[PDB]
């Protein structure tokens, strides 16, 4: 099936454990430290002047594969807005994802606002609130404030008849202020080479049901993701 929302609006929902944390920041990489048991990642994504997505994902290893399984619920959309009206361009700008520790949840929160380019030259904002909570009981790394800086390119497979998205993405961590008295986790070691990825999303936006499957690989040493997503539907 043809997806009822634009592919760019699903990018952030469709594995921040593949971010590149430079050596001096390795003690701040919550995402890998939670592996292999993984974490729950929840967001509310508010499309300004339009509806919202609420998402809940479990991100963990199954065997050798890093799996991201998501339930997405979209509500309060305008059937002729930029989302359900398919008015967004097929590209994706850089973001800085600002992360803070959530000591009470033994996890993190993040906040950022995505700018989606509309075909008429206007902008559609997608304001993200995120919270991640480890599933396991073992120690995790709780970070000082910092951000992830992203770069993403979207393309198509000429041989693919189904509705789909080819994605390539690089993410680096930055922004840390070092102070006095400063492999940092076992989970980090699970990312030292190229790791296969599976993504499965089940979606319902204003009653329009859809699902997406993605496969590909991640190379956290360089912060790189290589995935193809297909709307299954």
């Amino acid at each position: 099936g043809k997806l009822p929302v634009p592919w760019p609006t699903l990018v952030t929902t469709l594995v921040q454990c593949f971010s590149r944390y430079p050596d001096h920041m390795k003690r701040h990489d919550f995402f890998k430290s939670a592996m292999p048991e993984g974490y729950v990642q929840e967001r509310t994504i508010s499309f300004k002047d339009d509806g919202k997505y609420k998402t809940r994902a479990v991100v963990k290893f199954e065997g050798d594969t890093l799996v991201n399984r998501i339930e997405l619920k979209g509500t309060d959309f305008k059937e002729d807005g930029n989302i359900l009206g398919h008015k967004l361009e097929y590209n994706f700008n850089s973001d800085n994802v600002y992360i803070t520790a959530d000591k009470q949840k033994n996890g993190i929160k993040a906040n950022f606002t995505v700018r989606h380019n509309v075909e008429d030259g206007s902008v559609q904002l997608a304001d993200h609130y995120q919270q991640n909570t480890p599933i396991g009981d073992g120690p995790v790394l709780l970070p000082d404030n910092h951000y992830l800086s992203t770069q993403t390119v979207l393309s198509k497979d000429p041989n693919e008849k189904r509705d789909h998205m080819v994605l390539l993405e690089f993410v680096t961590a930055a922004g840390i202020t070092h102070g006095m008295d400063e492999s940092a986790s076992q989970g980090e070691e699970l990312f030292t080479g190229v790791v296969p990825i599976l993504v499965e999303l089940d979606g319902d936006v204003n009653g329009h049901k859809f699902s997406v499957r993605g496969e590909g690989e991640g190379d956290a040493t360089i912060g790189k993701l290589t995935l193809k997503f297909i709307s299954t539907t």
